[PDB]
């Protein structure tokens, strides 16, 4: 029961605390810190100066509490990402488990010849796209290079954007902002995409398509949804159909947490959908 849930929860957070202490030692500071302590614009030095006033104020007022206290579910998300790319090389584990299946499919002759795409060695700071972000929390981690965007951002550092409305155009390496809200995004760029803003048919699916396009080969898409059962399989089919496979499902005490991975070949995951289509599964993403 929930005894297993909590027993796993507490262990994940200990793993995360330990791992992040280590990572901080290596990186010296967070991505935002580096990007901000060297201001190129007058606006940038303003941000610096206001942040200094913020720091003086945080040091004198209270103690032992950095204001933004990240929530436990988010801590799971960091932990998983760190393990998938760095500490546990799970992407490689999955690359083996996936290549084996492709072999098996071409052996049946069920899948023909396939051109694939695999990812190079993981970079020192991982491109993370936190969609529908509240307080760009993944910015707190040292190894993360976060691009956060909310429909209605409340921080200076989250980008005005409607996710479903952005052209994912390959050949650029930076988000393009026309009129203070994002118009164009670099296609196949991010190691990880986080559906912070949970999805709740056609819209509910297209968001995942865009995510797929934004992900690099073997990238991850992370979904947090509360307890508020068989539907998950009925559209794990649908996700597999688009091109990604459920590579993790954890049951937090009250929340449920999923990670899908952009497979080595899209044809692979689509054929896998064919095999595992339980009769009475919609091609779309439903509540």
């Amino acid at each position: 029961m929930a005894t297993e849930e909590h027993q796993r929860l507490a262990s994940i957070v200990k793993s995360c605390h330990e791992s992040l202490r280590q990572l901080t030692k290596e990186y010296g500071a967070t991505a935002a810190w580096q990007e901000h302590t060297s201001p190129r614009n007058a606006k940038q030095l303003a941000e610096y100066a206001k942040a200094m006033k913020q720091l003086a104020a945080i040091w004198e007022t209270n103690d032992g509490k950095w204001p933004l206290q990240a929530r436990s579910r988010i801590k799971w998300a960091i932990d998983y990402i760190t393990k998938y790319f760095f500490t546990e090389g799970i992407y490689l584990q999955k690359r083996q488990r996936e290549q084996r299946l492709l072999e098996s499919y071409r052996a049946e002759g069920k899948l023909g010849e396939v051109q694939c795409r695999l990812m190079e060695e993981p970079p020192d700071r991982l491109h993370v796209l936190d969609v529908g972000s509240c307080f760009n929390p993944f910015s707190s981690a040292p190894h993360l290079e976060v691009t956060a965007l909310d429909l209605c951002p409340a921080t200076e550092d989250v980008l005005q954007a409607d996710f479903l409305k952005v052209e994912v155009v390959p050949g650029i390496r930076e988000p393009e902002l026309e009129e203070g809200s994002v118009r164009r995004l670099p296609a196949s760029h991010y190691e990880c995409v986080i559906f912070s803003l949970l999805l709740e048919a056609e819209q509910r699916l297209q968001c995942c398509l865009q995510a797929y396009d934004l992900l690099l080969p073997e990238g991850i898409l992370v979904l947090i949804t509360p307890d508020s059962a068989h539907l998950m399989k009925n559209w794990r089919y649908s996700l597999a159909r688009i091109g990604l496979l459920r590579v993790r499902f954890e049951k937090l005490p009250h929340i449920s947490c999923m990670v899908f991975r952009k497979a080595i070949s899209r044809e692979l995951s689509q054929h896998w959908a064919s095999i595992h289509r339980e009769e009475g599964m919609c091609e779309e993403i439903r509540i």
